[PDB]
């Protein structure tokens, strides 16, 4: 019940989703962004995912309270910072994504890597997950997915991904 969240994350109207660690299906969450409280349903999925409704462009502080039966049971110790993109920045991000998709057709890694470079860590995570789902053996790039999970503080996912990486190292002829 030591929930942590990303220290810094970029979101935008095109990529509005925030993610944090699922503390257990018994728990709901209250996501607080600059004093506005959002009631987040409990989930049994691999992570908690919440579409942030439109914020004003710029920096916003957020924290998360863990709740059980509507009662606070835990809380982020340090919050994080959301940077919400302006209309102009979001148009550029959207054009960059389009450029990368045109130039590297079907390449989910290239897409994830571009989004990652702009701080759009949840969208980078989605693209990377697609990449590794179809190129499970691309171990050299896997640390970027590991780092993404680590940045979002998705502890279990990070541990699992690290185990995949190690098992793939260990599969090398002669290694173990």
């Amino acid at each position: 019940l030591k929930l942590r969240v990303a220290s810094d994350i970029t979101l935008s109207p095109t990529y509005p989703d925030l993610v944090w660690e699922n503390m257990g299906a018994q728990y709901g969450y209250t996501l607080v962004i600059d004093g506005t409280s959002h009631a987040v349903p409990a989930t049994s999925g691999e992570m908690v995912r919440f579409r942030v409704p439109s914020l004003t462009p710029g920096a916003h502080s957020f924290g998360v309270t863990v709740t059980e039966g509507g009662q606070a049971v835990g809380q982020t110790e340090k919050g994080g910072t959301i940077v919400w993109l302006s209309a102009t920045e979001d148009k550029a991000l959207v054009d960059g994504v389009a450029r990368v998709k045109a130039a590297s057709t079907g390449d989910e890694f290239a897409l994830g890597n571009y989004l990652d470079s702009k701080g759009v860590t949840v969208a980078a995570m989605d693209a990377y997950r697609k990449h590794f789902a179809s190129h499970k053996d691309d171990n050299d790039m896997r640390p970027l997915l590991i780092k993404t999970y680590n940045d979002l503080k998705l502890r279990d996912l990070r541990q699992k991904e690290a185990l995949v990486y190690n098992e793939q190292l260990e599969g090398n002829p002669g290694f173990s």
